[PDB]
């Protein structure tokens, strides 16, 4: 192309979104997942791939082993991580990262290993002009296009809090909670076990994270939704496993969720979504917190549960003072959120000068991020 438009990686744990940086919506949405098969292949009709990446592995998923690259926001196998991307530029977007600037995202409060990584793969493996790394909240501010808010945003498997005043982040005050959707996943396997469906594979696993998105809604009132559904099948809903079983499920559809309000349940001592958000505004100036209280940004994919914006609301008007009114600002395209405000930040001018170039990391080798980037 005459212009070449920055590409845009929002590289999370359960997904990899990515476009051309001129729009407010990506191209590339697959599931971060490299699926390797488990059995001796008999027929020689043709040589099946060693490895399914993408979309792909989830409809042969029932043959494969289904892997995460990427769990806790952390890059555990590179070599999986490799194997992602070399998929989201040749085949996903059929373009060159070396004709093509790249921008990556990535949680806050990362092993710095993890930046390092990113930065001399970029450079070496796909030899790219010049790079970037940005931190989830700060992108998903841009997006809702407000100099100052709190953006809480939880996606798979990192939750994370900070508060920005008039374009100046307060670092001190930032919080991160490890609870997050695959522990939301992984909660509904273990309490299907109650009615009797058992999801031992990780394809099962799998349909289960269908289910949750199908099903699961957040409640105002947890104690009223429970008397409710144990009085009355009003709440009762059913769903067609992919053999053509049925399953049917009633309060377990509010539950899944709840986790968020009371990581107890889980097992951990974490406070909640509503206490982290109150926290990371408390540790914050006097005068900063009157603005914060009434922008309340919710960013991400666990933030797309019907209910959860309305309980919020309640939850954290409690905590507060009687004045201070909070207003949440729960976007409609919110699961896309950070990804539409990387579109922007590169569109935007006086980010050239940012971008990191082959030039300087020749120099000061890897370690370049940790002084040019945040
Ligand atoms: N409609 C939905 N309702 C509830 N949770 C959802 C929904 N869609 C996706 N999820 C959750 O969102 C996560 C993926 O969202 P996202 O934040 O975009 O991905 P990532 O964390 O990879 O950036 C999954 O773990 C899943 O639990
Ligand atoms: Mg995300």
């Amino acid at each position: 192309r005459d212009d070449i438009a920055a590409l845009v990686v929002d590289n999370g744990s359960g997904m990899c979104k990515a476009g051309f940086a001129g729009d407010d919506a990506p191209r590339a949405v697959f599931p971060s997942i490299v699926g390797r098969p488990r059995h001796q292949g008999v027929m020689v009709g043709m040589g099946q791939k060693d490895s399914y990446v993408g979309d792909e592995a989830q409809s042969k998923r029932g043959i494969l082993t289904l892997k995460y690259p990427i769990e806790h926001g952390i890059v555990t196998n590179w070599d999986d991580m490799e194997k992602i991307w070399h998929h989201t530029f040749y085949n996903e977007l059929r373009v060159a990262p070396e004709e093509h600037p790249v921008l990556l995202t990535e949680a806050p409060l990362n092993p710095k290993a993890n930046r390092e990584k990113m930065t001399q793969i970029m450079f070496e493996t796909f030899n790219t002009p010049a790079m970037y790394v940005a931190i989830q909240a700060v992108l998903s501010l841009y997006a809702s296009g407000r100099t100052t808010g709190i953006v809480m945003d939880s996606g798979d498997g990192v939750t994370h809090t900070v508060p920005i005043y008039e374009g100046y982040a307060l670092p001190h005050a930032i919080l991160r909670l490890d609870l997050a959707g695959r522990d939301l996943t992984d909660y509904l396997m273990k309490i299907l076990t109650e009615r009797g469906y058992s999801f031992t594979t990780t394809a099962e696993r799998e349909i289960v994270r269908d289910i949750k998105e199908k099903l699961c809604y957040v409640a105002l009132d947890f104690e009223q939704e429970m008397a409710t559904a144990a009085s009355s099948s009003s709440l009762e809903k059913s769903y067609e496993l992919p053999d053509g079983q049925v399953i049917t499920i009633g309060n377990e559809r509010f539950r899944c969720p709840e986790a968020l309000f009371q990581p107890s349940f889980l097992g951990m001592e974490s406070c909640g979504i509503h206490e982290t958000t109150f926290n990371s505004i408390m540790k914050c100036d006097v005068d900063i917190r009157k603005d914060l209280y009434a922008n309340t940004v919710l960013s991400g994919g666990t933030t797309m549960y019907p209910g959860i914006a309305d309980r919020m609301q309640k939850e954290i008007t409690a905590l507060a003072p009687s004045t201070m009114k909070i207003k949440i600002i729960a976007p409609p395209e919110r699961k896309y959120s950070v990804w539409i405000g990387g579109s922007i930040l590169a569109s935007l001018s006086t980010f050239q000068q940012m971008w990191i170039s082959k030039q300087e990391y020749d120099e000061s080798g890897p370690s370049i991020v940790h002084r040019k980037c945040f």
